């Protein structure tokens, strides 16, 4: 006969320990970023990549943890977090603009789905399976975003396993941009496995750059177009998961 | 030097014809049936399977027009109205279910989303690009069917360029049911199409039968259980077409 | 215990309306200008895209059905045909040429084979399958341009999910000029369909246009070039399928 | 500036050594067989797996060449023979049944068509391109037999890159057995290769086992009914071949 | 005019921070563990789940650097790592076993191959592609376990985008075990980047468990068993890495 | 019940001909030039392109096979040597370069691994298996040419299914260029199978021209440079393979 492991064994999280909503941000020093925007907090864990907070912002408790770069890591969380009964996954993350007009660095993008380029979706679920939102959790970000005056664009982003450009092949970069908003390298991967896992699901991108234009030099993560970005999309994501995390 | 055509060849209709909210259905006879729910009709041309009217509901003007089966009909349908200037393009069709314990006949899906195993998406956008539903089209046929009293399901379709599944090769249906709640032959063909011109889009569906249990004689097209489910699908379809007609 | 339906749900026809030859055509109009070359007609069915016609071409009843734009809703036809006992299922349609010098407007071309490019025959066959004619079916078609003293080219198609060169992707009809003829929407579905389930089958197809020239206003569907090689396809046709329809 | 070279590399052959006719066969031996056949006959080269023949038959010169086992190796003499002017290549060759109940060993069947699985043609032609014989080829190969009063399937094989079928990876030809009749190493290579270089083509093939039944030893090779179904095939091939030679 | 940054984006490391000979690890904790077996150890920077060393091994120094869970993750490590001047990359890390029977828990892999299922490699590089060590490498790895005496078997690994084997699609670990000895998250992305990026690479390997076995409990990676053999790993790559660094 | 056959059908050999160590080469004529390098040769076989010696080298027997040009003729003599009971093999071919600066007519490469683009590799073995050498095997050549004082480059290689760049689809030589050394029509194949079959393996290739650089005349494979380098090769792989015949 077999037995359940106490703690989960890359997230060393216990069921206790997870709330119904769930934040999930790609670094961990986000983590407590978030954190410091709340009532209160407690860190639970941090084993590899993993940093996890409980947090409580309007009242409601929240689970708020780092993922790691890429759709791989990112699974693990995902899993782990729906063994121990995570209902509602949004990733507040980073990503570039591929529409260097009007998504400029700082500006902030609910993305309601995403192209999969990631080895993850291609293996876990059908082809031609969309990566996308579930209707109204992409409406409590935006009905935030509102009420908070706090502009939000609503788009389509990309996903890939890979960040530099670098070739033997030639970059799709060119072409994405003309059916899609936004880059990144776990969107297509969260939407796509939390819908598989019964999930419900949304992203929310604060731009840092344009990779269409690198060799320009726009790229500024660690700036304060970038800063203020991530800031109001913490807002936006922690407004809209105490909503959320009201009906559980 | 080159002109357009007075007319667009297949459709047979010019930009006056057209108005910038159209519902799409994949039979000639449903255009007539949406035509009769409404204050005011006009049939305009009927060529091939495309048969269109301007409608009348709520006093706003609307392009009805059928399709016919399967994504490539429709794929000049789509391209000949967005030429002549359609802006908003709701499918209102039929489908099977894949839930037979929650989807029956008579029952009506709004697909924001759907599986694509059309060679129409595969040829003309990327690998990975999600089939999907414009939030606000969404929000408006959702509104309206809460407005109406009638029960509307939420889901994600998968859409296939064959009816019947008779094999030399395996069945995916059991597959596509772990992750899919409707069938249809136009929905990922729709909605990818749409997003790719840049149109809103949605889909809404009602339930003939279950394909996973046709051998037991899930199927009725005809049957009053269908009808009815079409009629509640058309009710809130030329409901949302009103509210969305009145912003152009 | 389970029962057939009286009547085929799409095409809406019984055994006894189905004669072991049959030509099918995209549009519902032509099924007409078919049966007005016969001795005798009779029309049997209009649903949704499908007309059909029982004729009398030479003392032989041969049945005359429309399938509609595209595979899909051609392989429901094909599917319904063959559960009523057809037999032989000749496609006498409409296309583009690939080889603007020598194959222009008016000029007729039997389809031995044709590239696949549909999500139907990538889904429904392995890899690699041939869409290609029965050579006794090809050889009748021949005979009877021969006997007629109505030329014909004797070619390979290509089939595709779409008429609209509209790009995300690049056109692949460049590359397609460089191995095969002419370019249509329905044909690796009907020849690849019908070896899939039996049936003797084959392609004849009347030029409408160039797709690499229609830049140069290189189309006319309506006009008195592709009206009369329509004609023509129609007189072949129809000569060869009284001959085969004598074997049965 | 360069010139061409006067041997051919691997045939080892110069253009007066090439007939606008040609029959390949997979075996070198086999060769010497066919010009046993002749009236008269003249080895001319042998370089590898290429032992070339100018043969006379019904006072029609005729290239005879071996090909050796598999695409590849096949790809290199039909290229050459090509820059050397062949106009026609059929293939004559040996093969597996997928119809046990009714092709058998010392049975022989003309193949107008060839489900690819070689990686030759998957690299070299667009996804979809049917390897398919010229028909009035395969005419001339059908005519022959029906003078000599041999029996003839008509049929579609499939190709593929292997012989023996040990498994990682799950045998396919329980799935073939569906839709071809029979199987062997370069048909759909001959066929869809000589019909981008514009070389009028066919194949025809003598059964020597079933590789659905090799488990109950179902193979000779060597046998006495192998033996006298390739010549028989050799028969058909000879004459249709002198046919062909005269048009030149 | 453009210029470099200072220090790169995500490791946070400039070119004088970086020796041309890198062990990388999956876990920020281990880049400590394999330090505290040095003789001089020095941290250099620690964001997201990049966490950097530089440590003195036989009077060699040695980058020790961490590359987080997957290959997108571990992809940005590597080319910032190349951009900094790394000349030999060195994979240490933890693996399961597909050969239960006589790999196991605490045995140690050396392995110069890994089967890619991996996003990454499948579009950074052409389909083809092998994911393999670099000779000169493996050998300073075997070489120096021949020296200690520890046991280390030679094979070639399966890289996977996910961990879990939660199924929608069907599990492929019983296929890969017919082919492979091992399976982790990263080896394919490593060996195949390094070999594209001209930088000389190997990877060596930890058992934790046997995901075939994962039913009945075979999975202890904190255990003694595993805590051993992650230990003699280092040893191993340890010594290879001092060996190497010396040529340069 | 059944039985083995006495002599394997297409290489005609019986155990007892059939060393544990076997030389294969692409021309049956080169089998005799090896032997022509050994203190005694016997010839075997010799049916289709397999023609057979054992051959006594350093006192060690050895069997030399040829295995005709591309993976599918050769696929049959590796299994039928494999079932014979050979347990190393070892391609000693010719190739062409794709590193026109360094490696030119005449030059040895010892290949380590192969990009595979075969249909033999993609239809027997999982989606990205590596077609890699076994390191003792590439050692033992390695080590041969170091005692000889023959300079033997080590790369990677790519394996085609094709000689001739003919070009309906574009050539990938150019790509290939940027990640691999040499291209030949047999090395992943050879390579994987044996992998795949538990046979140890390695390739060795003499340069006979460079395909980027055809159109100018860089293609000798009779010169004295081809003969020289091949000559080179067959020392290196005597030396290396009555080596590994000694550990049986
Ligand atoms: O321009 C970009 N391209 C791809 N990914 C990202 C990101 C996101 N942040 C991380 C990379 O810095 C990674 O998690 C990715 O999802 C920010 N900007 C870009
Ligand atoms: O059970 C089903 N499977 C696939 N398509 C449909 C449909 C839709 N109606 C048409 C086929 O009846 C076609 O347009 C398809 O989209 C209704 N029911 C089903
Ligand atoms: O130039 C062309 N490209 C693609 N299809 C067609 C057709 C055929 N006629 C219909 C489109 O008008 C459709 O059934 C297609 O098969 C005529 N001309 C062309
Ligand atoms: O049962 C079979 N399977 C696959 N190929 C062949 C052949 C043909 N003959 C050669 C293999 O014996 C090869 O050229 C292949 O095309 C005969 N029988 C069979
Ligand atoms: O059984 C396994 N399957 C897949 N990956 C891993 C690993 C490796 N360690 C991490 C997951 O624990 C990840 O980096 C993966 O590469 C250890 N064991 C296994
Ligand atoms: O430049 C080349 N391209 C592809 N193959 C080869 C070869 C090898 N020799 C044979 C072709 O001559 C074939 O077996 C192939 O593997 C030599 N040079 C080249």
């Amino acid at each position: 006969l077999m037995q359940g492991m106490e703690v989960q064994p890359h997230i060393r999280l216990r069921k206790e320990d997870v709330e119904p909503v769930v934040i999930i941000v790609g670094d961990p020093a986000r983590t407590e970023e978030v954190a410091n925007m709340c009532e209160k907090k407690q860190e639970l864990a941090y084993n590899r990549e993993y940093r996890s907070f409980r947090v409580v912002y309007d009242s409601q408790p929240i689970t708020v943890i780092s993922h790691g770069i890429g759709c791989p890591g990112t699974s693990i969380a995902i899993e782990e977090l729906a063994y121990l009964g995570a209902k509602v996954i949004i990733r507040a993350g980073t990503c570039g603009s591929l529409k260097p007009k009007t998504l400029k660095q700082g500006d902030v993008c609910v993305t309601y789905a995403a192209v999969n380029e990631t080895g993850l979706i291609s293996n876990i679920l059908p082809e031609g399976f969309p990566c996308v939102a579930t209707p109204h959790v992409y409406q409590a970000l935006m009905d935030a975003a509102k009420e908070l005056g706090i502009e939000a664009a609503s788009g389509i982003g990309v996903t890939q396993d890979y960040f530099y450009q670098n070739g033997i092949l030639p970059s799709k970069l060119e072409m994405y941009s003309k059916c899609c908003d936004v880059i990144d390298m776990e969107m297509s991967g969260v939407l796509g496995l939390c819908q598989a896992r019964g999930i419900a699901t949304c992203g929310i991108l604060a731009v840092d750059g344009s990779p269409l234009q690198w060799d320009e030099g726009d790229y500024d993560a660690t700036g304060v177009k970038a800063t203020t970005g991530k800031e109001n999309m913490v807002k936006i994501t922690l407004k809209a998961c105490a909503n959320l995390r009201r009906q559980y």
